[PDB]
Order: structure tokens, then sequence, then C-alpha cells
DNA sequence: GTACCTACGGCTTATGATTCTTCTCGCTTCCGGCGGCATCGGGATGCCCGCGTTGCAGGCCA
């Protein structure tokens, strides 16, 4: 929301690897889990 | 031995949009010059008489 741009991209690895970016075709990795540290930055 | 990314917040500066200033197209139509003729009020010219202009000398003012 702070900077919305369809061209702005740095990694793009997550969306490229989970789906094709639209998603009903490729539904690979139906189960995802996000492990994160217990600090405030986590 | 060294390089490149963003979040947390504020002012600015680097560029596409809207109200105020200005540059001047259209001719046409009611209106404003423009000329001629009868008209009328002023005045220049002449004569008479008293008042406006000026020189002299004194008392007042800047």
């Amino acid at each position: 929301e702070k900077a919305r741009f369809d061209k702005m991209l740095s990694s793009q690895e997550v969306a490229t690897l989970i789906t094709a970016l639209y998603n009903p075709d490729k539904l690979r990795y139906h189960s995802i889990i996000i492990m994160t540290d217990a600090d405030v930055d986590g």
C-alpha cells in the first residue's frame, strides 16, 4: 500500500515459485507454513 | 580487501493538469460624421463720458 506499482519488483521469487501469478491453474504447495522468530521484528 | 535493500516520519523539489491574463477574428448595424442653406446673435467700428491704469510719496510687512 505504501508504494503500489505493478513494475516494482526486487525478488519476485515467492510469487514465481508458489504460483504463476491466475492462481487456479497452478496450485503447487497447497500447504505453506511460516516460521518466524519470537522478537518484535519477527 | 570490498557492496547494495527497505521501514519508521517530514520538506523540497522534478514534472502533467485547471482559472486568470491576454491577442485579437467577424462584419454589420445602429450611429456618427459631412456638406449645403436659411437663420440669428455677436461684435467690430464710431462717439461720448467717467472709471481703470499708473506715477509719486508715505507707512507697513516679509
